[PDB]
Order: C-alpha cells, then sequence, then structure tokens
C-alpha cells in the first residue's frame, strides 16, 4: 500500500585497488522493500540471502548493502541497486572508480589562517596562522608577494606572525604559507593600519 | 513472514514467428511477491508497471505474466521469473523455440481404433475404427500386414470393417489405417475367433 522509498541512496566513490568497499542502499516502503544490486551491463543479479557463490567478491546484505572486497579494476562501473514491491520499483545509480595505490601524502593545511584585523598605528600585530601536516608545516610569510620579515617583525613558534609599532606603510595583504615535503598551502588577509585603530 | 512459492511455474514453449507468447508466473507469498522476467545473458530487467518502452515487445504485467509480441528468431532462449520479498526468493527458466511458419497440415488421428474380440463361429463381426483429420482421411484395412477384403468382407461407409460368418482361420490382427494428403497412422487389435466365442 506503500510505494518503495529511499532513505539513503548509495554514492560516487573513488578507493585504492584492493580495498574494500560498502554501498548503502536503505529503503522503506510497505511492504518493506527487498534490495538487490546489478553491475550496469551484466546479467548477474545479487540478492541479500545466499551462500553466496562463496567466490565472489560482492555480497549484498538484508539491510541493502552491497559489499565489494578486495576490489581490482575490473570492478569499475555503475552499480544499480533496485527493489520491487507490490506496490512499487525504485532504482538508483552509484559509480565506482578503482584507484592505483599510491603512497601520497597529503599536502599541508591551514586549518585557521590570519584574519582581517584594522589596527592602531605604533601597536603590536599578531596574525595568527594554525597549520597541520605529516609530514610537519614550516610556516613562513609573506606581504604583498614578497618574503616578511626589516628589524620590526619576527616570527612566532606556533607560526604568528608578529610585528611592534604599526604605521600606515604597513597595510595591505598578509600571505601565510605552510610548505612540507608534501605541499604548500597558503591563506591571505588584509591588515590596516590608521592612527585611530577602528 | 511466509517465503515467497510459486503457484504456476512457466514451462517451455515452441511457436511460429510472428505470433505473441504468454508464460505465466504466478506466484504467492507474505509479502505478496511481485515477480520481474530477465532474458537469460541480458543486462535488461523487465518490470511490471512501466509505461513502458513503448518500443519494446516484453511487457510484464502485475499477475507476473511475460508477454512478447510479434516473436522473431532472436528472441529464443530462457526466460527467468524472479521474485524478492524480504521473507525470500525464487527463480524458475522456461525455454523460449522461435520456429519458422508452416503450413502444415496434420496427419490423420485415429481417435478410437478396433478393440480386441474374441468371438464365436459363423457369426458377425463389427470392429470400428473412427478417424479424424482435415483433410478427411480415408479408411482401410489390414489383415496381418495384407489387404482385407475374399467375399466374405466389406468395409463399411464410417469405417467399420465387416466380417461374416467367421471361422477359426479369421483370427489374427486387423489394423485399421486412416491416410490423407498430409499423413498416415494406423491402430491394430486382436480378433479371435473360436467356436465357443467367450
Amino acid at each position: 500500500r506503500a510505494p518503495p522509498q529511499f532513505v539513503v541512496r548509495p554514492r560516487d566513490q573513488i578507493v585504492a585497488q584492493g580495498r574494500t568497499v560498502t554501498f548503502p542502499c536503505e529503503t522503506k516502503g510497505n511492504p518493506q522493500p527487498a534490495v538487490f544490486w546489478q553491475k550496469e551491463g551484466s546479467q548477474n543479479l545479487l540478492f541479500p540471502n545466499q551462500p553466496q557463490q562463496p567466490n565472489s567478491r560482492c555480497s549484498v546484505s538484508p539491510t541493502g548493502d552491497l559489499t565489494i572486497t578486495n576490489i581490482q579494476r575490473s570492478d569499475a562501473g555503475y552499480y544499480i541497486c533496485q527493489a520491487l514491491t507490490v506496490a512499487g520499483s525504485i532504482l538508483a545509480k552509484a559509480q565506482l572508480e578503482v584507484t592505483d595505490v599510491l603512497t601520497d601524502r597529503p599536502p599541508p593545511i591551514i586549518l585557521q589562517g590570519p584574519a582581517m584585523q584594522t589596527l592602531a598605528v605604533d601597536g603590536t600585530a599578531l596574525l595568527k596562522c594554525k597549520a597541520t601536516g605529516d609530514p610537519l608545516p614550516v610556516i613562513s610569510w609573506l606581504k604583498e608577494g614578497f618574503t616578511f620579515p626589516d628589524p620590526r617583525a619576527t616570527i612566532q613558534e606556533q607560526g604568528t606572525l608578529q610585528i611592534k609599532n604599526l604605521r600606515i606603510s604597513d597595510t595591505g595583504t598578509y600571505t601565510c604559507v605552510a610548505t612540507s615535503s608534501s605541499g604548500e598551502t597558503s591563506w591571505s588577509a588584509v591588515l590596516d593600519v590608521t592612527e585611530s585603530g577602528k
């Protein structure tokens, strides 16, 4: 009496070769839809309660999950999750992309860069920069493209730049830069210097 | 709560090209199984409630019937009817054989041939033979391989042989033969002749 509907559809997935992949396909209706899967273009249907092969790396659980173990590159393509009751049908496609395994350490990340500040002449400024990464990023700075720190400035040990006794010359854009053996990233912010500071 | 089960499975069918073929696949269970079909080896599933193609010659009714119209020879092969509930699954295969259309009139049929009779010397015998056919069969007879009717015997107009005043010589096997421009068929029976008749 109630057509099948999706609670959680499956979405696309890119994953390294040899890993295990699971696509949700959660469903509701009355009667309760029993989901099965089909690789697009394949004659094989994958039904929930079976022995099953056992040589097959594909299994479907009674909750609607399609688990594929030890994926190889021939498993890439589209997978259709499906359900048929006397009340209706629904299908949903999700794409599997199989990649090579690569020892690739991601580049550093700046979770919080400097923020825009208007400050007052001959005060202090601490423009912050919190980076994370493995290997661990070295922080460094630029002012309108050029390196930074003159006298008057010095980079702290968490990475915050420290400028003291500002003046109208010290306005402009300051760029945080986190770099490591795996990449660089940057995060900019403008700092204005008035005598007012407001 | 009640696994799907077949009430009427589909069976094999041989039919002339261009005709329409329907395979039953009637089902029971709880919840009520919704049948779908799949040509074996094909990625296409045929679901009950759909627009559907309209260019497709295959449709599945909500009762589980697979109708294929104007069959051509590429439709031959195996067709799988299937049903999945939260309670279980069932499949059943049936084979479609597509033939050429042939103007072939079937051969005659003998629906009732002579029956075994023990009769008494110098009585009468009417060994019956009811044939049917289009074109209509000519009936004729043999006694132990040789044609039949001597004097004493004559074929009636419905086809019954008529022998009178039997004797111990007239025992043996009598064969009815129905023949037409489309075939022959035969039906034998032994007739024994005692002086007793019992």
